[PDB]
């Protein structure tokens, strides 16, 4: 089995991932391609192994949050295109060219200076660029028909840059009111008709995320960007109810009990503040996970774990590296038993959506804030490895 | 100055850590030594450089959460003693003996089997052991006067082990009501005077954390365990008001503005959900930090940052890698300005404790969940290095 000094770990099921990608393949047009999104350390699942696997089973490009996230992928052996979705400083232009990482950009001045920087070094490859159009998200990108015409011309003269795409982003595609998503769509096809009547040919167009591809597959165009659905999680409860694609969750979290005792002597106080007093014959177990791992402190006298197919509550305040649970009056448990924090055990289950609702947040934040000091194990074909 | 692809970062001031250690030395008896607590990546500040500095200025031993956190310290050169505060499985006995790590123990059968493992291998290293006594925390350790004497008996009968300390933990020593802290103390003295009426000689004795070394210095016995005080933060508002010792905070979090635009054309929505709508001459500025870095999604439409010595508010929902802020109806700023997120700027300040209050938690959690994908820079004698 699994041999650790501190006994807490994560398991990622790679057979779930490949299944999730087929379901999405068979929904969108045959003519469209898939860009796997693995930023923030693969949404907390580990970026290297999920990307490797995704590119074997349907995907052909990848997307990350920064140059540094992309360089980790090339050092692991990957030669596919890698797109950087945020903003990159002119200070990393030559190093992105060297590692062949694709960059987003949307200003005339940025393109002129990035061109001169590689001009003054010759001995270079050319730098590939996607243009970001802002149709309603308000974060990054260009916003008028004239501005965008200026940027396509500054890019077409620049001998060391090369134009490989143009995209946008919907801000409310997971919501049952489709008003603003459709208005974004026709703003975008507008700007592209203009560029065309000018005599300008187009590269790869992409605009959909998980929710958009499931709910508006006729917006697929050349490419889509698959993120949260790769990992078996739905963007919103609304999109799940539509019942159009069946996904399977890939992540679960576990530990082993560290100690078991009956509260006979006194005092019978438990954890900081002494917010919990046991009864003379209650049984209290101690487990090795805390808020510095990503288990929220606000779950103090409130959360659950699974022990032997049943839910036992958390007793007292959460601490930095450890929590206590109550097995009840004359409990039943041993040092060494296995406990489930997120996932399945026999019949019972505690899902990540259940925990996120209990904390007033979204499943996105619950997985991608899991500390890197927890070791990750991968299952593929029934067998474990790392 | 500093040059980054994605422009966000942490500054830790080691001149402040040094002043924090001196204030504590003068306040406690010269009899007693200081063990520095650097578990969980040095409460988020980075374990390696904080531990070096601390051993140079008054600490003589270290504490961590697990055998793996200690092995990172030994790989960087540190030869001081290191105690594991949590439970270590028997599968790591041989490994702890080889890297000279000290472990907590409190069970007769664990003692017995640990000693067998090293005997059945010859082993020239004796494994150092500290005994945990539970007087009111109800987390780990032995609970009755009788049963402590069995463990002491078994430890002495094991030639491959070595007894180098005995300790306990105060569960409410940061609270105006001192009832329970006097009772635990009384019980702990009882058990050790019971022990030394039987002939036994005792080793290093420690019970104090930051709070209890400040309010009850007559408890320092042989050694104290300094954790949150090291980083320049108070364990509670009450302890801070008693105005007995003066602490300076070490950690700041900064970024650089990525883009700037005024919301002239439509639509003027900002971020997911369209929860904020700009005015037609409002300036909106985009920052490269988000909830996967550890900036809570709960700060959506209600947190602040510092730009040019002012407070500016978050606009719309926090996203995974970026936030948006509003500069006002004709605000001023350029792509490139420096922004302070936790800390001090011009004359202004946003303290970690204000942010914790906003979220109904404690400063421990705010700092120890800052992500490892953010670079940490160190300033010592008013200058920087990494
Ligand atoms: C521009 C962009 N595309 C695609 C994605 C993936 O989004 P989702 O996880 O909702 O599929 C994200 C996040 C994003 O910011
Ligand atoms: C047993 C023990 N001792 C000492 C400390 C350090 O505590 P503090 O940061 O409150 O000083 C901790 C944490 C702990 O768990
Ligand atoms: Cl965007
Ligand atoms: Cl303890």
């Amino acid at each position: 089995m699994i041999k650790l000094c501190r006994e807490v770990w994560i398991e990622v099921n790679l057979d779930a991932v490949k299944k999730n990608l087929r379901a999405i393949r068979r929904h969108i047009p045959h003519k469209s391609k898939i860009m796997a999104v693995v930023k923030a350390n693969g949404y907390g699942h580990g970026s290297i192994e999920v990307a490797r696997h995704a590119l074997e089973h349907g995907a052909s490009e990848l997307a990350v949050a920064s140059v540094e996230e992309g360089i980790v992928l090339r050092k692991a052996g990957i030669t596919a295109p890698i797109l950087v979705l945020g903003f990159t400083s002119l200070s990393c232009v030559k190093k992105s060219a060297a590692w062949n990482i694709t960059l987003s950009a949307f200003q005339v001045d940025w393109m002129k200076e990035a061109n001169e920087i590689l001009e003054k070094e010759a001995s270079a490859n050319r730098l590939a660029i996607h243009i970001n159009v802002d149709t309603g998200m308000g974060r990054l990108g260009v916003r008028t028909k004239e501005e965008l015409l200026e940027v396509v011309k500054a890019l077409k003269a620049s001998k060391f840059l090369r134009w490989t795409g143009i995209f946008t982003h919907f801000s409310t595609a997971d919501e049952p009111d489709t008003t603003l998503t459709k208005l974004q769509h026709e703003k975008f096809i507008s700007f592209l008709s203009f560029l065309k009547k000018q005599g300008i040919e187009l590269p790869t167009v992409h605009m959909c995320n998980t929710a958009a591809a499931i709910a508006f597959p006729e917006f697929s165009a050349d490419m889509i960007r698959l993120g949260i659905g790769l990992y078996g999680l739905y963007p919103s409860a609304y999109i799940k109810q539509l019942n159009l694609v069946k996904l399977e969750p890939a992540l679960s979290l576990k530990a082993r009990i560290a100690y078991v005792k009956t509260m006979r002597t006194e005092p019978r106080t438990v954890s900081y503040g002494a917010t919990y007093i046991a009864e003379p014959n209650e049984v209290i177990a101690t487990l090795p996970i805390g808020y510095a791992d990503g288990y929220s402190r606000a779950l103090s006298n409130r959360g659950f774990v699974l022990h032997r197919g049943k839910r036992v509550p958390v007793a007292g305040r959460v601490t930095m590296d450890m929590i206590m649970v109550s097995l009840g009056e004359n409990g039943e448990g041993k040092q060494g038993d296995e406990v489930v924090i997120y996932g399945k055990q026999k019949g019972a289950e505690i899902s990540v959506d259940e925990v996120a609702e209990m904390l007033n947040t979204i499943n996105y934040e619950v997985v991608s804030t899991l500390s890197r000091r927890i070791p990750r194990f991968y299952i593929r074909d029934g067998e474990i490895f790392k």
